[PDB]
DNA sequence: ATTTTCAATT
């Protein structure tokens, strides 16, 4: 029987968890997931506080004999969950540290949701590359096959995930100077791997 | 500024 929090909901998200994962740093394990599905209303389009929300991507327990590593599965259980009408548009963003995945068997769901589900707009956001061996090449071709939507995130999207998924009163955004760099560094390699099908 | 990367098992 503990008082609830004046301050706010513990669905809050920690700062420094955000920072420490967008520290703009190569290899982070236990990548957070974090989505957000607006509504269009008659043009105007209206996000819901409580379908934002966040995922983690480590889940053990063979116990229950649940498979799965990427939190962008478990996200997948959660589509079904809203019940999204194909005859109204809904607009569904993810943005998680790494945009590209292994086919360990997430990739092909995803694919799936999306051939099944074309009334719906994906689009994924690439904090960093998580790639592999040169197989990566099919890796990334293989997801675009689907998600033709993959960009690196920006200035902006960082000061916006700050505000959007953190909100503590007396704490600043502070961004970092990285974006530039990492943008152009991430934006050559991303652009490189997808003009491989233009030769 | 930080250049080898999604903590599932046999
Ligand atoms: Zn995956």
């Amino acid at each position: 029987m503990e008082a609830s929090p004046a301050s706010g909901p513990r669905h809050l998200m920690d700062p420094h968890i955000f920072t420490s994962n967008f520290n703009n740093g190569i290899g982070r394990h236990k990548t957070y997931l974090c989505y957000e599905v607006e509504r269009l209303d008659n043009g105007t389009s209206v996000k819901m506080d409580q379908h934002r929300g966040f995922l983690h991507n480590q889940a053990k327990n063979l116990n229950s004999g649940f498979y799965g590593r990427h939190a962008q599965l478990r996200f997948l259980d959660l589509v079904p969950s809203l019940q999204l009408d194909p005859a109204q548009i809904y607009r569904v963003t993810w943005f998680i540290s790494w945009s590209p995945c292994f086919s360990w068997g997430c990739a092909g769901e995803v694919r799936a949701f999306l051939q099944e589900n074309t009334h719906v707009r994906l689009r994924i956001f690439a904090a960093r590359i998580y790639d592999y061996d040169p197989l990566y090449k099919e890796a990334l071709q293989m997801l675009r096959d689907a998600g033709a939507q993959v960009s690196i995130m920006t200035y902006d999207e960082f000061k916006h995930c700050w505000d959007t998924f953190v909100d503590h009163q007396g704490q600043p955004f502070q961004p970092w100077d990285g974006l530039d760099e990492h943008s152009q560094a991430l934006s050559g390699r991303l652009r490189a791997i997808l003009q491989n099908q233009g030769n």
